[PDB]
């Protein structure tokens, strides 16, 4: 129920991937507790929206419910251009895509320990080399450069409440017409922030559904 | 009931029918079902005026028939100028179109195959030869270069809704002076995105009719 | 009841009458039926005004009297300045006159067929000298170069309603101090967009009264 | 009641006396009649007020002396800066004063011909030579460059009613300490737009008092 | 209950103090009034409310009392940055300071007289050595540069009322830690308009308070 | 109950305690009093909400109360970015942190003499050596260049009421991933204003709890 090789969906992945494996350090009186922090692909609109409603306080159950909801991060694209430097796909087209990494916490401590995991990797850019493969053919070879554009800070308040940080992101990558599913799935693998090649999981793996 | 041989309109056609041919998949129980999106031109603040007419749910009937709806493209003219590189027309004027390609989608999916369908092919344009005869006189060759210039990502919510994306695109074409139908109509030839010669069809067959 | 011999009064005449004579073609049952476009001089604000005026349907011999209205151009003066490249008049003053058309219409396609009858003869410029002789005297030979600058696309709904595209236009003309009337009447010709040889008309010929 | 060696007021008064001897032709029956147009300097909302009272019919004594009040020029100083190219005053300091010069008009017409009497004179730039003399020493020799730097065209509707074109002028100047009157009152010449050496009257007598 | 050695304090009192000893004539039917021109220093808005306060008729002795407030200045700091070209002190810090300096005045003539004592000693700066000594040591030579940056000509009217010029002054000064009034008081002087060296007066004595 | 290694908290803290130590002199009959000024960090619009929560003159205990919580400091990071000039910490990457330091007062003089106290030091910038130890091993050596961008003045009034300047700094220093503080706490240093060397406070030390 989803164009499986899409490369829109590829990218969304492998940024959102890239971004899955977030924790932060959250000390009890037994000991440290590790939370991940969910990741979400959406319009920063909708998931804002979303973000209202179950951050609001219906019930008794709710009251504490309220703190497993943040910290997240939610995903979107929000710009594409071509990438200026016989027919087109591997070789493929140099496309450029603009990615908001939105992260909200209820701590300042929170966004620290994240923002500490992502900001180092980018001078400006971070370099990944990927692999997808076609089949059972020899795979494709697709440097794609990711580069931190610029940050953004904000809050949103209600007596505590909530804290927005925004990071946008290039992502210097590659297009080309759509490759049916029913032609094969494609198998795509990744370098990640230390160099450590990881198979890109499918994308109900990494997201967490708004819906 | 139109001025057939209108340069404007072999524009609005052109472009029209490049993009005509564009199909989602959508995969059901008994099999793949392919759709194609049926695109319009008009005004653009028109389009949404009468889409959102068509997106009430008056009765019971309608419910279903709004996903029958979704997805469309919305095509219009939005500015032209003289493209600064005896009498005129063939030697006609270098002119220059600007022309806003509107997207429309229910689902994140459908979007992602349709612009997958178009994207590729602008790097950052496009060409095509354009052969128009007149009557049965020796066809005029046209150079138009078609330009991707940029795009622009948005929504319009409610509780699912609507996603939007809008394509700009610069025609670099030829205008000249209205060729009365009286003196015969123009035949016209192209080549599309894999420089197959299809020949241009009438508007009436390009276009469904906003009215 | 005006001064004949007005320097700007001969400019909103000549542009005026350059675009006097433009029609478009309405095929009916009967046969092909040909209608000229008018031609009014005011400030943009006052004729939309009188033009919402008069398309309100206030009555039912207006309902049929409606679409006589429409197509129509409305020209002004919107800007002038010194034309940087003993006494003061022919020896004259180079100076720079910017005028807004205004074309208004129904249906596209009326507008197509009037555009189509502007745009290609701006490349991006438009020549005509332009003979202007002094009661008997040798007539004065003024250069006048018309250059096309912009052009702009806009709508005005209810249910259809009006197209409105307007061309801005640079006139590079001539100006000089009052001759009075009383000193003789001025004799201006110029050359149409044929290189034609009109002679130019009284105001009162040209524009249909606004009030 | 004022400090009349003013340098302030001696380039307001200059400013207003080149534009104090204007007047437009209105044809009648009986035969030509020629009306000197008034001049008046004040900050352009205040004239604009007072205008708007004038204007207003309050009565039938009233509604007559409506067509005496157009057309009208109201003048005023608008910004100042130093002119970057022992003590200080003859030797000056090079100043450069900004006037906004206001043309109110019921009629195009009226417009046409007062704008005409002005704008062929500013090539951009308008010189004069002005002599200033102080008690009956030897006079000073000030050249005064006038530039015609904007000009911005406008209504005013209700139902005829009311055309606004505003020229902005750069006069380049000298300014110095105040000469107190009880030293001698000074004497001041100029140049006209023919170089006629008229001898710059006292502020009463250019214009009209808007009090 | 001030740190009298305040560079801040220093530099807004030679600017007041610059501006302290400004007259304006005023013609009466015995002979004629020199009137002194008052000064405060305060934020702007500050200041036009208190302005406000002071001017409005609250009973019968106000009436009189009333048009003795304007004209009056009012003097602020708007602005500072580092004045790009062991320890700081003497040899201390370049500082670059911005004033805003507002004259306010019934009657154009008031201003213009102001204005005209004011704007010829900066050409397009005034230059003025300060001398700060410290105890009884050899003063210090501080070259303070003050630039007339720009002016600003308003209104606000009812029915006269009030005009405002404000001028726009780039101080190029020198910024050092503080040193204890305990530590003995600076003495300091400088030259004004005309070279003459006038000693600052204490604040107290410049400037009439806003309180 | 937070990451005591935060680079976050650790350019926080730097920043907050090099502007820990500030006094202001206050006059009274006993003798001069010194107060030190209070330093928070927090968002600026929470910082104001809670100042504004505090200022509000609910009962006569609070009357009084008033003058005790002006002058103070709120502090906060507003903006970073990567500083453009075999894995990533120590060697670690060049980052750029922007800091809002903004000072609020009742009175002008103690505006005047916090920024006299802090402004000297910055020509425009103002250099520190940080050591930072992990655990016993050989300390970490950062340059850090601290350089004062530009200044923003502003009031707020009832009445008297309220002055606020804020600083806008760039801090020029370095990022790594987080170092949990289990594998041990950081030992940090750095020279102050005067090159003394100080070492580090707790965060806990230095802000004052807007909570």
């Amino acid at each position: 129920g989803y164009f499986y090789n899409s490369s829109f969906r590829r990218y969304a992945t492998l940024m959102g991937d890239l971004f899955s494996n977030i924790q932060i350090k959250r000390q009890l009186e037994s000991g440290d507790k590790f939370i991940r922090v969910p990741i979400t692909y959406a319009s920063k609109e909708h998931f804002m929206m979303k973000l209202n409603k179950w951050t609001s306080i219906n019930s008794q159950e709710d009251v504490a419910k309220v703190e497993t909801i943040l910290p997240r991060i939610n995903l979107h694209l929000v710009d594409f251009s071509y990438n200026a430097p016989v027919v087109s796909q591997y070789n493929p087209s140099p496309i450029k895509m603009i990615y908001e990494l939105s992260i909200f916490t209820r701590y300042e401590d929170d966004m620290f320990q994240i923002v500490e995991q992502i900001l180092p990797y980018f001078q400006p850019h971070f370099n990944t080399t990927m692999y997808e493969q076609f089949g059972n053919d020899i795979p494709f070879k697709r440097d794609i450069k990711i580069v931190l554009m610029s940050a953004a800070i904000d809050e949103a308040i209600d007596g505590r409440r909530r804290i927005e940080w925004s990071l946008t992101f290039e992502v210097n990558g590659w297009m080309y017409p759509p490759v049916d599913d029913a032609e094969g799935l494609i198998r795509t693998t990744y370098t990640d922030f230390h160099a450590n090649t990881r198979d890109l999981p499918d994308g109900e793996g990494v997201f967490e559904s708004v819906d």
